[PDB]
Formats: structure tokens, C-alpha cells, sequence
């Protein structure tokens, strides 16, 4: 079928009068600057290529906004895990889908076209394995389908409570696997995701939960297409422990010990000093950057500007989803190079002074490397995901090319994306969803039940 | 008339099943806990007390967003001033009235019931008074009518470039009046102002812009019960500037000089040193907080935590307009403290854990004093000013009191608030104004006349 943007964002930069043509698979197959509509369905406003989330926790969504309760005088990431730690306790396997579904229809209200669903619940609840093992993956699975989002799955190896292969604890009991059972969960779901046109990778959860033998065992499984990604320095915690047990920081022990390279998405990489900032730009490796989690958690500001200066490559994500907003997630990226440096206009490059479109032109770039899949831009072969901003906003009506992409990022809100597509599925119409009723009622139910 | 909430934050906090009475004139009458809604408008959803907006300057937010554009390896606030500069000489009284509605339109549908206008723009092109001195102050009391928003007018007396009474720049020539002339304005708006059911403050446009001797003018001018405003400490530069000109900070000036109290409303006080934070904490003036534009501007952080432990007074203030939402300010004023101190739970109370609560609570005190208005509380003989969340939505549904504001202001987002109401009338009704397709139309064309 065919598509009309008076407006849209190119590889190349904007365009004018565009006709896309897109095949029944989903796939844009050629797209046309300066042509008529000629009977190709007229766009509501300015086109991008939708936005990749490349890190989620999708069963947090259901707490999101419950942990801000003063427990401590110096509440923190450590107290805040204890009660995430409880509430994932709790989760029966269909209220995990329940939460997923709903929140994917979320992020793709938000501008979010696919997902990277970093995935560590994997047992029962006293820990045993559920009959089928690869039981919550699929239910993950299944809920991106039921919202229609695109999606990477994260299955997430997790053994131990931290460095130098300590005994998990309690709380982390329905994460545990070890690594011949994790490599038969990859198997089991290479068939069903397959058939899902769904995306898989490797992943560590960290440092922390898995040993360096562990990472070698993964590594060298034969799965050397696949992304993998791994939760680094969010914490200065972290960091002291990891120092205290190999001498080294994190980032630095990873490079030292691991070849990392553009396969590699490293999330939040927080505490990165100016050799580990310098290590992860030369080597194409994508740092995961959760702006709202990382504030809501406290876990201190990126140096992205040092980073992007030296061709850093990252995205964004929504981590636990206190936020569904590719607006607030980019603005606030920007916002906290400002805070920290206390000058405005931080993050540009030497080819583009306009903020809103260097930020959106990075997290896209980083956001489909990290996720594996052919997105993030609007070009023949690759996958026809996009949104639709308000035309009728007088804000971006009012804006031409960049000027509106700052408008958006800088002054407007979620409200700014009214139609979404994903795989040449309309899947948002005019801020809808059809699936939205159906799911509040029975994500209503679950929050009852929590 | 009679409106009917089946959750409410009252003063002694959430209540149930509350029944509204409201006057001819839009004042509380009545409020009945445990009531029931025969012949009351049965409410859609949670009812909190509207938000007032302690600081802005609405001609801004038609620059919004655009300012964002490196022009210099490091850009400066400074810079981007000289930018603002650049718009308001083209700005005529048709096109301030226009931006105005539209603004006040917005700020209503994201919560904010009242605002604070402080409003520096005065004169022609020129710099010349025009006919009537009073016309763009006007302009904005009647745009404020026409969105139906609460307004507080802060007039500003600008003189002044920096310190020391330096000669004001071409730049500047629209905001300048000397001492006698301002307090003439401020006479000539009582009446109109009043009229329109509006508010008047004082208000000092820094400490760079007037002079010692004009704020004792104006100060000794027997305006006793009015509000009084000020830009102060933002920067890292007024600070520096201020040292270099009397030996001391600028707050720390402000309070060795002037008698500093409840009426004051100080204006960002980014930049305020342990002394200072205690001095503002105990004078019991209200630090008018605007995070959005703070962190756009690279302001810097406030130190919230310390001034709120000491029994500090704060409001917020959408200021240049960046942003117009009552969750991102409250939310990213707390998350600001968590990335300083890398730690979570940062803003609450003794006797309150809630972070939610503890934020609304405090904008809605400071907000309502700096304003000098009857809001900022579901009270009988307070003005009627409140918001509706949706009901129907899934988070808010499922929780209940303080919980619900966590949801909303950390979780949530703006299309939560559907219904509006000032001073008794409804003025936002399931997300949408009366006027904003008729005010749209204006605006859009404005912004294509300015650009
Ligand atoms: N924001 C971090 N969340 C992590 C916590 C961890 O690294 O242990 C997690 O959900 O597993
Ligand atoms: N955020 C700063 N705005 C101020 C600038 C100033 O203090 O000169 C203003 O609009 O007057
Ligand atoms: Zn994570
Ligand atoms: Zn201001």
C-alpha cells in the first residue's frame, strides 16, 4: 500500500511530498521526495522513523510511581531493589503478559516502535522451573504481538548476587539459571520468535549476577549475530565493588577481559571515566542511556557530550518505566548536560547545530544497532516504522524541518504523536489503540491483585 | 452551585464522597465529607486544588523550543537573552494579547488555575510610553479573562543594564521606567485590575536592573498588602557581579538591605550558599522554583532539600514557558536532588513519606502566598479553583490518596488532568477549552509573523 507525508525525515535530512510504497511483508520498497499523492493515504502531519526503546523491565511498569515513599534518610537504588525485588515475588505468569501488553501499547503511543525487553523473570515462584521453561519469554513474546510492537527478546542471564560468583539471594531466585539451562532457553525460543518475526540477543545482567567464565561459556555458543547487552556502572556501588574484587572499574574490566564491539549494548554505563568513555566510542559499542530511570534512581549523569564528541554511539530506553516518553527521555538528555555544565546547547555535532535533531538522530542510529533489526530509518529494505506528528499543532505547523523537531522535543509533549505504524501497520490512529480498552481493563484487574 | 467528588485532597488531606457548594461569585461556600450529590455535578475523577504558576512572562512561549541551536562551542544564558531580546522588539500589543490567551489556555489544560504575570514589556518600539502606559498590562489582564485563568499582574521596574545603576541598553528600552513613573502604573491598574477580578504585585526585575535606592522608593510607597517579586541569584554571573559591586551575594545582599518577608517571592535563588538558605527559610519568603527553564537555561540545581528541611516556602513557575506542565516541574524538582545527591526519596516532610504529596502540597502553599490570592486550598471562603484526573485510567483508578499523586506525578502525565475549574467555572472539560480552536488560529498566525 501507499503512504503521502507532505513532510518527512529522510536519510538524507527532510523532504517534501514523499510517497512511500511499502510490500504486504511490511517493508518500505520505495519511497519517492516531490511526487502526488496519487491516491496513497494522505499523512495528518510531519514524518519520522519511529523511535527504538532499547531497554525494558516490562513488569516494573506496574509499580511505576509506587517507590516514592521516604523509607530512609538515604533511600537509594539498594532500597528501591528490595521492593522491586518483593512486587516481581508476587507476579503469576498471567499477569506478566497482562502488564507487558499494556504497557507496549503505551510506548507505542509514546513514538516507541520497538522494543528491547531486557528479560530476567524466568521461574516459578518458589524458584522451580515452570513446565515449559521458556514459559515467561513466550508470554513476552505474545504480548508484543498482541500490541503489534516490534521486539528484540532479552532472555537474561542471571546466576549469582555478586562479584566473584556469590550465592544469589532469596530475592533473586526466580532469575537463576545456569549456563548450559540458559543456552536451551536461546534454543527453545529460536522457533517460536522465528515464526513471531520477533528478534532475540544474548545478555548478562551484569557484572554482578555473572561470572567471567559464564560471559566465555555465552560468547563463544555460536550465536555470533546476535546483540548482546549487559547492565554496566549504574552505580557507584557497583563500581567500589567491582574495584574492591578485580582491582578494576567495570567498563574498564569489561574491555580489558572482553573483545566488546558493535554487537555490544552497554545500559546506562553511568560512572564512565574519560578512559572507559574514550574505550566504549572506539569501539562502536552502544551505550543504553535510561534518563528518567537513572534520575527516578539516582544514578548520576552520563558524559554524553564527552562521549558523543568522540563518536559515541547510544539510545534511549525506558528501563522501569516511570516514563513513556521519547520527549522527556531526549529533552532530559540534553536538560543534564545543561545542569552539569551550567551552559545551554551541550550535545551537537560538528555537522549539526540543531539539538532536537542530533538527539534524535543518534538514539535512532543506536537504538537499532542495539535491538539487532533493520529500523531507525526511513530507506528502501528497511522496515516501515514511523509516526505521525500533529499537523494541525499550531507549534509545528508553524515550524519547518529541524526547527520542528525542537519544537517538539523542547516545547510540546506525547500528545504531538497522533498515528504510528509499525511494519506497515497503522497501530496507533489519532492517539488510539485498539487494543487500549481491552487492556486497561485487564491491567485494572492485575494492579488490584498486586 | 453544587459539584460532587467521590475523592478529594481537602486541607486535612483525602477525603471521600465530598460535596461542593459554590457562590454566585465562585468562592467555596460549603464542603461535606461523606455527602451525598443530589442536584451536584458528579465529578469524573480525583479532585485536587488547582496549581498556581508563581512565574512567568508569556510573549516567551512563542520562542519556545527554537533557542535550541548551538551557536557557540559553549552556550551561555547570556547569549540566549540577547536571542530573547531579538523577539520582543518586534512584539506588537495585538500579538503580546494573542500570545497571552493562548499561553493561559495551555497552562490551564496541564493544571495551573493562576498565574503570575511578570511582566516587563511596556513601551513602543521605540522605548516612548504608548498613549495609555498601562496598554500591554491591559493586554494581558484580558487575555487572562478570555482563557479564564487566575491572575496575579506583577508589572516590573526595569532601569537599569547591571550594577551600579549602568545605563540600560538599547535592548532594554522597552522595559524602562524610573521609580515614579512605575509606581504611577501600578496606580493607573488598580482599578481595571480590580475590576476583572485580578491581582496586583510589586516586582523588582533583579538586582542587575534596579537600584538600591529605587526598591526603598518603591518599597516605601505604601503598598503594604502587595505580593513583591524579584530575579534573583540564577546565575553564576550575578552572583561574581554583585561580589565585585558591594562585596556580598546577591541574596546575601538582598537580605543585609532590605527587609525581606513573607510578601517576597524570590525568583530562582539558584545560586544560594548555606547562610543564604538559612536566611530565606526563616524570613519565610517563597522561592519561586522553575525547573524547566532552569535546566534549559543551565541555570543549575537548587538546593530544595536543604531550604525545605529548614522550613523553607517554594511554589513553581513555568517562566519562559519551555514547558507547561505541572508534573514535569514537580517531578523533575525532585529528580534534580536525586541526581546532585545520587540517592532517592529526596523531598519529603517529618510527617510525610510521600513524595507525591509532599511536592503538592508545598507548590500549593508557596504558590497561593506568592500570589497573594484566596487558592492553593479546598477551603470554605477560598476561591473555587481545582482539577479533575481522569478517572477512567488504570493507575489512578487502582490507587488511593498520596498513592494516586505518586502515580499521577511520577508515572503519569498531563492528559491525566480532564477537567478544570476557576473561580467556579468550568474552564477545561475532558482535555479541551472553549476557546482554544478560535485562539489557535490567532496564535499560528502570530507565530508566522514573528518568523
Ligand atoms: N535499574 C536497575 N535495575 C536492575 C537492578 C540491578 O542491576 O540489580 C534490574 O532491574 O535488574
Ligand atoms: N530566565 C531569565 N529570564 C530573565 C532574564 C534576566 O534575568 O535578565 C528575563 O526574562 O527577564
Ligand atoms: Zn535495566
Ligand atoms: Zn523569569
Amino acid at each position: 500500500s501507499a503512504i503521502f507525508a507532505e513532510r518527512a525525515l529522510l536519510p538524507e535530512g527532510w523532504a517534501r511530498n514523499v510517497r512511500f510504497e511499502i510490500s504486504a511483508d511490511g517493508v518500505l520498497a520505495e519511497i519517492r521526495p516531490d511526487a502526488n499523492a496519487d491516491g496513497a493515504e494522505r499523512l495528518g502531519g510531519a514524518v519520522l522513523p519511529g523511535m527504538p526503546n532499547l531497554h525494558s523491565h516490562a513488569f516494573q511498569r506496574a509499580m511505576a510511581g509506587l517507590a516514592e515513599v521516604a523509607g530512609n534518610p538515604n533511600d537509594s537504588f539498594w532500597t528501591w531493589r528490595e521492593l522491586m525485588y518483593r512486587m516481581v515475588a508476587r507476579l503469576s505468569p498471567e499477569q506478566i503478559e497482562v502488564i507487558a501488553c499494556q504497557l507496549y501499547i503505551e510506548m507505542l503511543k509514546a513514538g516507541y516502535t520497538a522494543v528491547a525487553e531486557f528479560h530476567y523473570v524466568h521461574h516459578d515462584l518458589d524458584g522451580r522451573s515452570y513446565a515449559d521453561p521458556a514459559e515467561l519469554s513466550l508470554r513476552i513474546s505474545r504480548a508484543a504481538s498482541a500490541a503489534g510492537i516490534g521486539l528484540t527478546l532479552l532472555p537474561v542471564l542471571y546466576s549469582h548476587a555478586g562479584f566473584g560468583g556469590q550465592p544469589a539471594s532469596e530475592g533473586q531466585r526466580r532469575f537463576i539459571n545456569g549456563s548450559e539451562a540458559y543456552l536451551e532457553l536461546l534454543q527453545r525460543l529460536r522457533a517460536p520468535l522465528e515464526a513471531a518475526g520477533h528478534s532475540l540477543g544474548l545478555c548478562f545482567h551484569s557484572l554482578r549476577a555473572v561470572t567471567p567464565q559464564q560471559i566465555a561459556t555465552v560468547l563463544a555458543a555460536g550465536h555470533d549475530d546476535l546483540p548482546v547487552h549487559i547492565h554496566i556502572a549504574e552505580q557507584q556501588k557497583e563500581v567500589d565493588d567491582c574495584q574492591a574484587w578485580s582491582g578494576r572499574r567495570p567498563l574498564q574490566w569489561l574491555y580489558e577481559n572482553v573483545a566488546v564491539d558493535q554487537r555490544w549494548c552497554l545500559v546506562h554505563a553511568t560512572h564512565a571515566d574519560p578512559a572507559e568513555v574514550a574505550a566504549m566510542a572506539r569501539s562502536g559499542a552502544v551505550a543504553g542511556l535510561c534518563l528518567s530511570t537513572e534520575a527516578n534512581l539516582g544514578d548520576g549523569i552520563f558524559p554524553a557530550t564527552d562521549f558523543l564528541a568522540q563518536g559515541g554511539r547510544l539510545g534511549i530506553g525506558s528501563d522501569s518505566h516511570v516514563s513513556l516518553s521519547v520527549v522527556e527521555e531526549l529533552r532530559w538528555l540534553e536538560y543534564g548536560q545543561r545542569l552539569r555544565d551550567r551552559k545551554r546547547n551541550r550535545l551537537y555535532r560538528d555537522d549539526q547545530p540543531m539539538i532536537g535533531r542530533t538527539l534524535y538522530d543518534a538514539a535512532l542510529a543506536g537504538g537499532a544497532q542495539a535491538l539487532g533489526q533493520p529500523i531507525g530509518s526511513l530507506a528502501v529494505g528497511r522496515r516501515a516504522d514511523l509516526l505521525v506528528l500533529d499537523g494541525n499543532d499550531p507549534y509545528l505547523a508553524s515550524a519547518e524541518g529541524d526547527a520542528l523537531l525542537n519544537r517538539w522535543l523542547f516545547a510540546g509533549g506525547d500528545r504531538q504523536v497522533r498515528d504510528v505504524m509499525v511494519a506497515g501497520r497503522w497501530v496507533v490512529r489519532d492517539g488510539r489503540h485498539a487494543g487500549e480498552e481491552r487492556s486497561a481493563r485487564a491491567f485494572v484487574q492485575v494492579l488490584g491483585e498486586l
